[PDB]
């Protein structure tokens, strides 16, 4: 019997200043439902587009393309896509692309904004550009790389990645209102992998009790166990990270391992390197974590409105640790 009234209060709080309109909120521990609830207008069916909260989810789509061809973490671009050859890009690691470590340009160049619904195409247009700097030896945090992770996928299964996603991902663990294509343009909800995803509460719990359990759902392996372990260890390695990213700035942890395969790994044990809390926050509210020591796995869902960074210090990204922070409080007495 656990008080979950600081939590209520929190968003409750974010409601009453006028901050989202609605929201939703769900808090598993040890696989029983501890609190779920919504806020204004919102349901568990309620769609949102929930930007980089889709980065997880799009990684555990190349995760099950991986476990079922010879596409592999280690790959070159170029073993797949062939137009990259001559390219220094064609030798970014599948790994690589996926952990901000690519050197790729993050967005294309203004004005353009990169809306595709075909990774095809997508990818035609980021093999014109410039890299920022040599694979492996910076963090970056963008959208363009994401989008060669997942044609290098397509091609690998000869099927579109949106496709891909419901056959191996949304359909077996019976999501029924997601999707990353088509892309919505009025901002910020793009490019494909890195920002599409539309979900509602109750798929996107779905999707995390199954990372929850290593994979597995009920009798099906949906990822293979080696495949979670991967996804959530370190792919940053020796890349510099600069001062002030968001598990620096947001959690206030200090360690370098702070990615992994599209999902952040907020906390860690030095003398293990392993992740017990790892998330994918999206820029406009959408927070889903597990924290493995509380034995938990949680999603807010909910879209700002306004700016991400207000005047009053609250911020729709760097704040959403404060959620799972909360729940940790309760959970343990």
């Amino acid at each position: 019997t656990y008080d979950f009234t600081p939590l209520d209060s929190i968003i409750s709080s974010w409601m009453d200043k006028g901050y989202y309109p609605g929201g939703a909120i769900c808090v598993v521990k040890n696989d029983s439902v501890l609190f779920e609830k919504a806020y204004g207008s919102f349901t568990g069916d309620t769609k949102v587009y929930v930007a980089s909260a889709g980065k997880w989810v799009a990684a555990a789509v190349i995760g099950a393309v991986v476990d079922r061809t010879d596409l592999s973490w280690d790959d070159p671009v170029e073993k797949w896509l062939p137009q990259f050859r001559g390219d220094a890009k064609g030798g970014i690691l599948l790994r690589q692309l996926l952990s901000h470590t690519s050197g790729v340009r993050p967005y294309l160049p203004a004005p353009r904004v990169d809306n595709y619904n075909h990774l095809d195409s997508a990818v035609t247009e980021i093999l014109s550009l410039d890299t920022v700097f040599t694979p492996g030896t910076r963090f970056e945090y963008g959208g363009l790389a994401m989008q060669i992770a997942g044609r290098m996928a397509e091609v690998a299964m000869g099927k579109e990645f949106e496709p891909l996603f419901q056959e191996l991902i949304a359909a077996p663990l019976g999501m029924t209102h997601s999707h990353f294509a088509p892309v919505n343009t009025d901002g910020g909800h793009a490019p494909m992998l890195g920002g599409g995803l539309c979900t509602t509460l109750n798929d996107y719990i779905r999707f995390l009790k199954m990372i929850y359990h290593n994979g597995r759902s009920g009798n099906r392996e949906i990822l293979k166990p080696e495949t979670v372990q991967t996804m959530q260890a370190d792919q940053v390695r020796n890349a510099v990270v600069a001062p002030g990213e968001y598990v620096e700035k947001a959690l206030g942890q200090h360690h370098t391992s702070i990615y992994g395969l599209g999902e952040w790994r907020e906390l860690v044990d030095e003398a293990t390197g392993e992740a017990y809390q790892i998330s994918s926050p999206g820029w406009a509210g959408a927070y889903p974590w597990i924290n493995k020591r509380d034995g938990v796995y949680g999603f807010f869902i909910a879209h700002v409105q306004g700016e991400a960074n207000k005047k009053d210090g609250f911020s729709s990204f760097y704040g959403s640790p404060v959620l799972s922070e909360t729940v940790t409080k309760i959970v343990n007495q």
